[PDB]
């Protein structure tokens, strides 16, 4: 009850900034993801004996993918205890609980394919799951591991109160199926230039939290170069993987999936800033402008894969 978490001062001091990395050292990850909770949200939120059992449970869960990982999900944590601690009064006492729960399991079970490749693979997890099928499975691991002994970290809230924190989760989790993502980011924009949008209304709320976690789980393009640059490898080496997998089901895959289009690469990051990353972090400082160092940490990147194609790295 008086036993908080302390780091070391660099920990400390650099924790605070969006673009923290959270090092190799796997086994101070659910020491930092602690001390996240209990500055974000209180010291009393959440029982420590059973905090950290849902931790230790959600870390087995996660598998040894190169990117989809235990690390990423911890990434995804961090990024939203920066926007949770930047954006200090907008969000109330449940949301803070359960944004940093919603990020640590949005990957539950990841197996390192799209939604695309269970559906062309006719996997069982498409049937059950027609739309959003890897992101109703995470959730659906979510609450499986709520569901164990001890580790209900939920147990002091009131009925509605449960309800309501699931209900944001679920919400949350389902929110980083990127293909939602773009019609949420068009409708968000519409709703600021036309100035109807109200935090008071729960839909617009729902779509902001939505925008939030969009922003959380693509946060290694909002790091220092160095780290972007060698996160992206982790990413490409389970796209080329489906691809491969693609292969086997005789079906040429799209290039960003082809491991002998390597070469097409740093126009395909382009496209993607372009595309995605850079309409993402725009709209979501346009609505919480404390954001915007995640917009510029963006921008910088773009550049730097700018230089790539011009043969100057
Ligand atoms: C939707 N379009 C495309 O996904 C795209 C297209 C052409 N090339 C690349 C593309 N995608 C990505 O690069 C990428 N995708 C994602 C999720 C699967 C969708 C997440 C992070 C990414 N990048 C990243 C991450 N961490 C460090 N460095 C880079
Ligand atoms: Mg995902
Ligand atoms: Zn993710």
């Amino acid at each position: 009850g008086l036993m908080q978490f302390t780091l070391p001062v660099r920990l400390c001091k650099e924790i605070e900034l969006f673009h923290f990395d959270i090092g190799p050292f796997e086994n101070m990850w659910p020491g930092i993801f602690v001390y996240m909770v209990h500055r974000s949200c209180g010291t009393s939120c959440f029982e420590l004996e059973k905090l950290c059992r849902f931790i230790m449970s959600v870390k087995k869960n996660y598998r040894r993918v190169p990117y989809h990982n235990w690390k990423h999900a911890v990434t995804v944590a961090h990024c939203m205890y920066a926007i949770l601690q930047n954006n200090h009064t907008l969000f109330t006492d449940l949301e803070r609980k359960g944004l940093l729960i919603a990020c640590l399991c949005h990957d539950l079970d990841h197996r390192g394919f799209s939604n695309s490749y269970l559906q062309k693979f006719d996997h069982p997890l498409a049937a059950l799951y027609s739309t959003s099928t890897m992101e109703q499975h995470h959730f659906s691991q979510t609450v499986s591991i709520l569901q164990l002994e001890g580790h209900n970290i939920f147990s002091t809230l009131s009925s509605s109160e449960y309800e309501q924190v699931l209900e944001i989760i679920r919400k949350a989790i389902i929110a980083t199926d990127l293909a939602l993502y773009f019609g949420n980011r068009k409708q968000l924009e519409e709703m600021y230039q036309t100035g109807s949008l109200n935090l008071n209304n729960q839909s617009h709320r729902d779509r902001v939290i939505g925008l939030m976690m969009t922003a959380c789980d693509l946060c290694s393009v909002t790091k220092l170069w160095p780290v972007t640059k060698l996160t992206a490898n982790d990413i490409y080496a389970e796209f080329w993987a489906e691809g491969d997998e693609m292969k086997k089901l005789g079906i040429q895959p799209i290039p960003m999936m082809d491991r002998d289009k390597k070469d097409e690469v740093p126009q395909g990051q382009l496209g993607f800033y372009n595309a995605v990353a850079i309409p993402c972090y725009t709209t979501l400082t346009q609505i919480l402008p404390p954001t915007e160092p995640l917009l510029k940490a963006c921008r910088d990147n773009l550049s730097q894969w700018e230089k790539v194609i011009r043969g100057e790295e």
